[PDB]
Protein backbone atom coordinates (compact mmCIF):
# COMPACT_ATOMS: atom_id res chain seq x y z
CA UNK A 1 0.00 0.00 0.00
CA UNK A 2 2.96 2.08 0.27
CA UNK A 3 2.60 5.58 1.45
CA UNK A 4 -1.44 5.71 1.01
CA UNK A 5 -2.25 4.87 4.62
CA UNK A 6 0.45 7.81 6.14
CA UNK A 7 -1.38 9.97 3.54
CA UNK A 8 -4.80 9.30 4.41
CA UNK A 9 -4.12 9.84 7.86
CA UNK A 10 -2.29 13.06 7.05
CA UNK A 11 -4.85 14.32 4.88
CA UNK A 12 -7.65 13.81 7.97
CA UNK A 13 -5.53 15.68 10.51
CA UNK A 14 -5.61 18.53 7.83
CA UNK A 15 -9.04 18.56 7.06
CA UNK A 16 -10.31 17.87 11.04
CA UNK A 17 -8.21 21.07 11.56
CA UNK A 18 -9.82 22.96 8.32
CA UNK A 19 -13.29 22.61 9.02
CA UNK A 20 -12.97 23.77 12.31
CA UNK A 21 -11.54 26.83 11.32
CA UNK A 22 -14.38 27.12 9.05
CA UNK A 23 -17.02 26.66 11.70
CA UNK A 24 -15.97 29.36 13.94
CA UNK A 25 -15.22 31.65 11.00
CA UNK A 26 -18.60 31.03 9.60
CA UNK A 27 -20.01 31.44 13.38
CA UNK A 28 -18.38 34.66 13.82
CA UNK A 29 -19.75 36.38 10.80
CA UNK A 30 -22.98 35.91 12.98
CA UNK A 31 -22.31 38.52 14.83
CA UNK A 32 -21.47 41.43 12.47
CA UNK A 33 -24.19 40.46 10.57
CA UNK A 34 -26.47 40.50 12.82
CA UNK A 35 -24.91 44.63 14.02
CA UNK A 36 -25.57 45.17 10.66
CA UNK A 37 -28.93 43.84 10.51
CA UNK A 38 -29.75 45.80 13.99
CA UNK A 39 -28.07 49.22 12.06
CA UNK A 40 -29.52 48.98 8.77
CA UNK A 41 -32.50 46.75 8.76
CA UNK A 42 -33.02 43.57 7.39
CA UNK A 43 -32.60 44.28 3.58
CA UNK A 44 -32.70 42.46 0.45
CA UNK A 45 -29.02 42.21 0.66
CA UNK A 46 -28.39 41.45 4.39
CA UNK A 47 -31.49 38.93 3.93
CA UNK A 48 -29.11 36.92 1.24
CA UNK A 49 -26.63 36.99 3.49
CA UNK A 50 -28.40 35.28 6.16
CA UNK A 51 -29.26 32.71 3.88
CA UNK A 52 -25.43 31.91 2.30
CA UNK A 53 -24.15 31.83 5.76
CA UNK A 54 -26.88 29.92 7.05
CA UNK A 55 -26.38 27.38 4.30
CA UNK A 56 -22.64 27.43 5.02
CA UNK A 57 -22.89 25.85 8.44
CA UNK A 58 -25.37 23.48 7.14
CA UNK A 59 -23.04 22.24 4.99
CA UNK A 60 -20.35 22.00 7.26
CA UNK A 61 -22.34 20.18 10.05
CA UNK A 62 -23.07 17.50 7.07
CA UNK A 63 -19.37 17.74 5.64
CA UNK A 64 -18.47 17.01 9.57
CA UNK A 65 -20.49 13.83 9.65
CA UNK A 66 -18.51 12.51 6.46
CA UNK A 67 -15.75 13.86 8.20
CA UNK A 68 -16.55 11.53 11.27
CA UNK A 69 -17.39 8.86 9.45
CA UNK A 70 -14.15 8.65 7.21
CA UNK A 71 -12.21 8.82 10.45
CA UNK A 72 -13.82 5.45 11.89
CA UNK A 73 -12.97 3.60 8.36
CA UNK A 74 -9.55 1.76 9.03
CA UNK A 75 -8.96 1.96 5.07
CA UNK A 76 -10.73 5.32 4.32
CA UNK A 77 -11.20 6.10 0.58
CA UNK A 78 -8.52 8.63 -0.62
CA UNK A 79 -10.97 9.96 -3.13
CA UNK A 80 -13.63 10.83 -0.77
CA UNK A 81 -10.04 12.55 1.20
CA UNK A 82 -9.42 14.55 -2.13
CA UNK A 83 -13.59 15.68 -3.05
CA UNK A 84 -13.46 16.44 0.39
CA UNK A 85 -10.66 18.43 0.98
CA UNK A 86 -11.78 20.41 -2.43
CA UNK A 87 -15.54 21.31 -0.63
CA UNK A 88 -13.80 23.00 2.07
CA UNK A 89 -11.39 24.90 -0.32
CA UNK A 90 -14.35 25.96 -1.71
CA UNK A 91 -16.06 26.88 1.23
CA UNK A 92 -13.15 28.79 2.35
CA UNK A 93 -12.95 31.11 -0.97
CA UNK A 94 -17.13 31.79 0.01
CA UNK A 95 -16.47 32.46 3.95
CA UNK A 96 -13.49 34.85 2.92
CA UNK A 97 -15.14 36.83 -0.13
CA UNK A 98 -18.29 36.93 2.65
CA UNK A 99 -16.42 38.35 5.92
CA UNK A 100 -14.67 40.94 3.14
CA UNK A 101 -18.39 41.61 1.98
CA UNK A 102 -19.70 42.20 5.35
CA UNK A 103 -16.51 44.88 6.44
CA UNK A 104 -17.30 46.83 3.40
CA UNK A 105 -20.84 47.39 4.32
Amino acid sequence: SGLVPRGSHMMLAALKEKLAALKEKNAALKYKLAALKKEKGETPELAALEKELAATEKELAALEWELAALEADPNPDPAKLAALEKKLAALEKKTAALEYKLAAL
